[PDB]
This record gives structure tokens, C-alpha cells and sequence, in this order.
DNA sequence: AAAATATAATATTTAATATTATAATA
DNA sequence: TATTATAATATTAAATATTATATTTA
DNA sequence: AAAATTAATATTAAATATTATATTTT
DNA sequence: TAAATATAATATTTAATATTAATTTT
């Protein structure tokens, strides 16, 4: 329903944050690769988020760029990773070198990862190499 | 709940598109027919959305005229018949010559629709026999 | 979570409306006698509208008065009532006509309205007997 | 996934308030501390609101101070205490009240807010004792 | 889908009981009246159960009387009444009696009942003068 | 899960049966069809059952032959179909009559049976027309 | 709504048995202490059992004593304890022990548990020193 | 909870049986290496049976002997495995094959299987990698 | 190194049915 | 020139009982 | 004052096996 | 005017535990 917020920055908590929208802050989580990104406090931003709707609770995933957002769906759409699995995935690396790992079939890097075992590893490999990374993002 | 949204379209991905409503961007699944009709982005539009509610995923369903959302409506009610199936046939064919198709029982029509077969293409007829007038 | 709406009438469409709150257009359905007061397509209109949440729809319900939300909340509050039935309820008779009746312990009123009966009116009574002694 | 309402005070009656956030009504109910802090209707107001989502209904809960909010969805997180006795303990004491009766252990400043007993007060220390330690 | 049970009293535990039906002990939630008319523990006992399917657990509900099962089936099937209400009914009152204070509108007989106030009451009394026209 | 209940008729309340199983009687609804054909109470009876469980009740189906049981399953497998309109559909006639019916596309014989309407028997037609495919 | 099984040991595997009443093997779950009182395979044995229903399993949990069901059941009515939890109690202490613990307020010994933390330690103590009121 | 049925095979209708466990027959879906081991019908038959207990469905799945049971419990037990695919996988390759082929983690073999492609298999491999120990 | 413990924290749907290709085939 | 089975993909999803009120047929 | 019993009444919600990290031991 | 029969529209939580004011004996 919501894939983008423009807005300006209001509070800087991480890994969540308080997008201002004319009155309406929302409650939105990001990565620490976006959060290296964001400008100070006050200022403008525009974040591409993905909302997760739960029988409890609705969250909101905000990331820098669109390519990341999509990965992002692509990564919770898994049957073991979840919205919080995912994010460690994208704040431990890149896009492209999440796609270059997938590509290569290593999984030392994507265990380097905090939360990410060879089992989860090795699931996340196979998903992906199953015809998901054949464009680059 | 939200009957229309008049923003700004901000970006175009078929068949989705985002409108910045006052900084809120909508993501709206549209139909071919809504997206030939589109301004270039960063322009105004006006859209009839439906919204459609799940344990899941909440979703909306843009049109460029009501009576396409108040058709697309009428198809989801069915049973055998989801918001893909309602796209699918609403891009394939507009509202007047579906509405026509219906009343002349013409199942031939409904399956050169792609994602359209036959069983679901009787079951379409039957279900709108009579659930709406000649408009 | 949203109590009240304060945009401009889009559509005017009964028993629905449109209200184009900064862009965003509520689909809010309201009562007969809540639409005999609305003024006409363009005007700003202020509802004091009441979310229903479902498993797969959100709903709005929107009233001129506060009284109006408050009593509408009350009766779908019931076992045997629902938003259609309590839109019926308050479109066939105001606050103080129904609240004189429920004291008044009267059925007939209640029947005549469209789709109470016998039944539907002696479960208002009983379940609203107690209520509005406060007021 | 709503954490902040800044708006104008439309509607104020207790608990309960309407905050116009660009013409959007937002019903947010609010302790008793919060009520005593608002300016008169009408004023801008910005409140750190937490929404409840459940399987029929969506719920607004506005605090004046982001540390309220936290507590509260601390407070709610735990198995035996919901919105409605979160407030009630909210109202009846303050922030700094609340840690200091968890970290002492006291009881009888627990009981006598409404809505608060002996077993409630007894699961509620016993919960904030390993929940939070290090309260600035 | 169980309807009666045919098997020898094993336990006698208020009020619970354990019918040993070839082996199978089932656990079965009988009224005082129910209780009073039982055999010793060890003899062989009939019961007109009526089981109670919830998504948490499955309940027994044993009767001496067909009848009995009966009228303890529709006093659940109501909205506010529940099986532990209908066994307290059931239990305070015999079926005839309650049958007659249901048409006499006695609601005094009603309320001396554990655990059943006064709306309450007036309820089971207006929807059972419908739900049975003496039987 | 249970396909079939070999015991002992122990009661005769139309349209229901208990089947006294080794001591546990087993609450089956049955079609007149099957129910014309049952013996006097205290007779044994084989009926081929077919179990339905939902969310807050388990319910058993019993026919005098495998056919009938198979039937009725496809039937209250449809869409719009459940087990009220199913035994509706046994009771009315026979399972040959039944298919008979349906390859024919003979609709009249179908509206004359109680419940069923036009809308639904189209609708039975329909989904029927190929299932059975001369069995 | 089955409470106990009287048949015959068919398989012992811990921590489950195999009951075989009457053909029917019911495939329950025992603690450490059951089974260290069992029979050998093959001989008759009777286990007061509680039933479990979840939304995607019913299981059983037998017992050599009818107290040690009641205080599974009472162990697992509380709100952060499971079957699992209870098990392991009632595995590595006796209800003596364990009824003695809670009255004595005990976490020392209850930690020694296996699958037993503290937080869990004051947490049983808190709930069921005031779950016991008589014992 | 139903670990093992032990009754007189009374109709073999594959993929399906009835068992009739005295009286109570009991729809059992077992693999085809089952099929090829079962007796005569009316002959005595033992099944380590495996209940599946959905929301709207209860399901019984019986197999020759009790390592199978257990494997097919890990398999409906994966993320992506059902218990068709299972019993496809089942039919297909005998459990010491299928180990066998696990460990040398051969998706040759499995593809063959009807209805199991090429992903799915190598799925699965991942998930039966060597946690447990050989048989 | 190499494995063996607790403990905090996550993730949470298969079933059935149509539909459209694809390889081999009257 | 069409036919048939298989196979993968992508949907779509499940309610059910009870008042109340319409034309029709007497 | 001084302790106990009780009938409404407003809340509150039921969660279990799988990982991954840290610590500990041989 | 009294139903017959569809006919479609509509509404669809429980139980369990904790609190608290009123009453009764002490």
C-alpha cells in the first residue's frame, strides 16, 4: 500500500526512525547502510519503504533506494527469513555483493553476517540461485 | 475505506505506480487500459481505488474512471474470481464491450483474455447474468 | 483511531460519500438524514466518523453530531446489531426519537423501520433499557 | 508503525482526544498526566503515539514524552497487562515513580492505583525487575 | 458427532465423571441433577452427551435424559449463554420447571439460580419463548 | 478419517442416527434416501460416513451406499455448495437421477427439488457439467 | 474429553508409549517418572491421559496417577508454561516435592532442572503459590 | 495422538483403506510400497498410522512399518514438503534408498519421482542433510 | 580445534484448482 | 493438421445460520 | 473498628520448535 | 390476506481470571 514517504526527518533512532509527513510521523525501520546516508535531523528525505502487515501489528522498512526495497521483499518472501533477518543481511553488505555472493556460491561471506548461520546460508543460496538474481539489481 | 486518491504520479513501474499524495506515496496496481491513459510522471492524476484487505497485505486497485472500479469491485465479489483475475480481465477488455460480451453469453471473447480459460469463462457468465444492468 | 473527517465533498454518491481529505478521498457511508443536511459537491464538510476493522475490510461511517457516532457505536455494540442495521435504525428515527422510544419500551416504532422486526426491536429494547438512564 | 501525531487539538474529552492532523481526526487516548499538560482546544499539540493493532479494532495511545511511550509498550508487552491497566498505572504515578517502586520492590505504592492488586502488582515487579535495570 | 455414550461409571468426581467405554476413559461434564441419578462407581451408566468443539479443546457434556441434552443444546446455541450458564440452569432447574417459568415470564425462579443476574434472565427468557412454542 | 460406522442403531430421530459403536453412539445425519432404507432401531447397519470438521463443530454423514458418500463429498466440495444443500440434493433423488440430470443439463428437475433455486442449480450445472464424466 | 486409557502396552519408546485399546494405538507422551513404573511391552497398563488440542495437533499426555494429571493441567494453565515445561517438572521432581518447593518458595532446587531458568523459577513460584489454596 | 491402528482391512480402495478398527472403519491413505504388502480384504492388517490435524480436516496416513511412519513425519515436517509430496517421495524410493540418496545428496534419482522438479529437490536434500543419525 | 552446554531471539500455510507451455504423438 | 499427458506457475482461498422482505399462488 | 464472603464487571487473551551467539570443557 | 418459496442481505467470538463495592458475622 505505502512504497514511499517524503517527508523530513524528526527523530533519529536506530535502527528506527520518525519520518515526518505533513503531522503523521512514522514509525520506520532501516538498515545501517541507510542510516549512513540520511542527513541530519530536520532535514528532508525521501525513504522507499515496504509495509509489512501482520494480524498484530503493522510495520513500516524504509530504505535509501528502490533496489534495495525490492530486495528486500524478495528476502522476507522467503520461507526462513523474515523482515529482521533481512535487514542484517542488507546492513552487512551491499546489494551487489550480496547479489555477487549469491552468484558465487560462498557462503563464508553470508555467515559473517550477525544472525546468519550456514544453514541459513545455504537456504538463502539455494532460494536465490533458484532463477532470482538472473538481472542485476 | 480510501474510495480515491488525487496526487501526483511520482514513478512509473508497470503495472504499479506510486502517487505522492501530500509526501505519502500510494503503490496502486493498475490496469493496461488505466496506464494508456496516464500523464507522464510528475504530473496530477486522479485515481478510484479500491482497497482491498487481507490477514496479510493491504492492497490498492487504481482506475482512471469509477465505473471501472465499481465493475472491478463486482468481479472480486466472486468466488472463483481474485483482484488478478478482475486486472487481467478489465485490461483485455474495456467495461462496454465486457458488459456486452456478458449479456450476449459470447465465452469466446473472455478466453482470448490471457490468464481468462473456459471453465472460469462460464462461471463468469453465469455469476453475471443478472448483477448488473446495461449501463 | 480516526474519530473525525474535515475535508471537502468530492462525490456525492448515497448512501456513500467521498470526502477529499488533502488528497487522500475516505469512502465514509452515512445515514439518510445525515445526507438531507450535506450541502452540495465542493463544500467543505466536517464528519465524525466511526472506524469499523474487519478481517478483510475497513469501513467509515460518518455522522453530522458527535451524538450521532456515539449512539451508532452503542448499537452496533449489540449482539444482533450491525453497521447496516444501526444506519437503518438512525436514518428511520434521530437520537431523541429512538432514546423516547427505547424509554417508552415501544416496538411498534421500531418495526416500521425497514429491515427491524419483532424480534430485532424487543433486543433493542432489552439491551438498551438499561442504557441512557446517564444520558 | 505510527510513532508521532503533531496536530491541532480539535476535540478534548477525557480520556480521549482528537488531534486534526491536517483535516485527518486522530482519536488517541491519553493518561491523566498527558491531559493535565495539554493546552486548551484548538492549540497545536504533538503526542508520541503507540498503535495497538488487533484482529477488529486499531488503537491510538498518546503520551506527552517519547519515555512514556516506551514504558507503555513495555508495559503492554507482558502477558498479563494490556492497554487499560498500562494507563491506569500510567496515571496513577509518574515515570520516575514507577522505576523506583520496581527497582525497591514496593507494593503498596502499586496497589492503591485502581484497577491494580495484589497478584497484578506481584507480576509486574517480578516482570520489570529483569525487563529494565538501567533506567536514565 | 457424539451423541451418547454407553459404558461403566469409573470415576465419580464432581463435577466430572469417567466413563470407561472399552477403554477409553472420557472425561464428561454432568449437572448436579445428572450427578443425583448416577449409579455407584464401577455399575454401568448411559449419558446423552453433547460435545463441545472449540479451537482449544473438546468437551463432553453428559444427560440422563434425552431431553435434557435437548434443551442444554439450544440454551448454548444462544449468544450470551455458555455451557457452564446452561449447566447452572440445568442443575438449579428441572426442564419442565424451566419450561414453565419461560412461560410464566417467572424471572424470580431465574435469578435464584447461581451465577445468573438479571438481563441475563430476561433474556434467556424472551429469545427461548420463540426458540421453543412449547415444544 | 472415518470412512465407515458398523454398529448397532440405537435411536431414530430423522434426519439423525445413532450408531451404538462398541458403546459410543455416534451422532450420523442421514438422507430420506438412506433413512428409508435404515432397519427398526436395535438392528445392526453399515453406513459409509464422511466427516466434517470445522472450526467449532465435527459432523458425521452417513449413506447407505459408497456411491452416495462420494457424491456427496464432490458436492459439498463446490463452491456455494454445503452440507444442507447437498442432503437437499440426495433426499430430492437418486444419484443416477442425480447424474443423469447434470449431462442432460435438465435444470427444471433440479429447481423442483426445496432449496434449490435457479441461480444455485445453474450454478450446480456448471460446476458438474465435466466432473463426472460418465463417472 | 478423554481423561483416561486402559489397554495394553503395544510399543514403549521414550518419552512415548503406545496403548493399544481395542486396536486403537493412542501414541502418548509420558514423563520420566511414568515411565520408570511401567510394565514390560505387551502388558495391560491404564494412564489417566490430557488431552491437548491445538489448531494442528491433538496430543496426549498420560500419567501413572491421577494428582500427577491434575497438576500437568495446572502447570500448563499457566500463561508462559507449556506441555514441554511441565514435562521436564514433573520429570525431575516429584509432585511432592514439587507442591513442597512452591510452598516453600524453592528456586534452587527448581533451577536444577533441566530447561528451567530462573526468571521461569519465581515465575511458577508466584503463580502457583497462590494456584494452591488447599492441596 | 492415533499412533497405530490394528483392525480387518475392509475395503482397499488405493490410495485409500478402511480399517475397520472394531466397527469404526478409518479412511487411511498409505504409499504405494504399502499397497504392494497389504493382505486380502477381510484379513487382519496392522498400520503405523500418522494423524494430520488441520483446521478443516482430519487425516490419517498408514504405513507398513514404523521407520516409514517416522520419515514421514520429517518430511511433512519441512517448510515445503506436504503430505502428498511426501507420499509421492514415499512411493517413489523405499526410506533406506532415499537416505541413501540424501546423503550422497543425488538429485537424479528424486527428480524421476513423479510431481518432485528439480528445485524442490534440492530443497529438500538441503533439509534432510545429515542431522540424524544413520538408520 | 573440536565439540558440548544455556539462552535470547526469530519466524509464523499448505491445498486445491485452473492456465499455459512442452515434448511426444495419431 | 490437431491430441494427450505432464509439468511448472500463479492464483485463490472457507465459511454458515438467521431474520426480513419480495412475487406469486392461491 | 475489623476481618471475611460474595456478585457483578471491566480486561485480556491464550504461542512452540528453530536457530545463532556466547560460554565452557576436553 | 396467508403463507411458499426462494432470495439475498446480514451478522457471525468464547472462556477465564483479577478488581472492587456491598453485605454479613465478629
Amino acid at each position: 500500500m505505502i512504497g514511499r514517504l517524503r517527508g523530513t526527518l524528526a527523530e533519529k533512532q536506530p535502527p528506527h526512525l520518525i519520518l515526518d509527513v505533513n503531522g503523521v510521523g512514522y514509525e520506520v525501520e532501516v538498515p545501517m547502510t541507510t542510516l549512513y546516508r540520511l542527513p541530519s535531523v530536520g532535514e528532508p528525505v525521501t525513504l522507499h519503504t515496504h509495509l509489512v502487515v501482520r494480524e498484530d501489528a503493522h510495520l513500516l522498512y524504509g530504505f535509501a533506494e528502490k533496489r534495495e526495497r525490492e530486495l528486500f521483499r524478495e528476502l522476507i518472501r522467503l520461507n526462513g527469513v523474515g523482515p529482521k533477518l533481512a535487514l542484517a543481511l542488507m546492513s552487512g553488505l551491499e546489494v551487489d555483493e550480496l547479489v555477487r555472493c549469491v552468484q558465487a556460491q560462498d557462503t563464508s561471506t553470508l555467515v559473517k553476517i550477525p544472525g546468519v548461520g550456514k544453514k541459513t546460508a545455504e537456504r538463502l543460496l539455494v532460494e536465490l540461485k533458484d532463477r532470482f538474481k538472473a538481472w542485476e539489481n
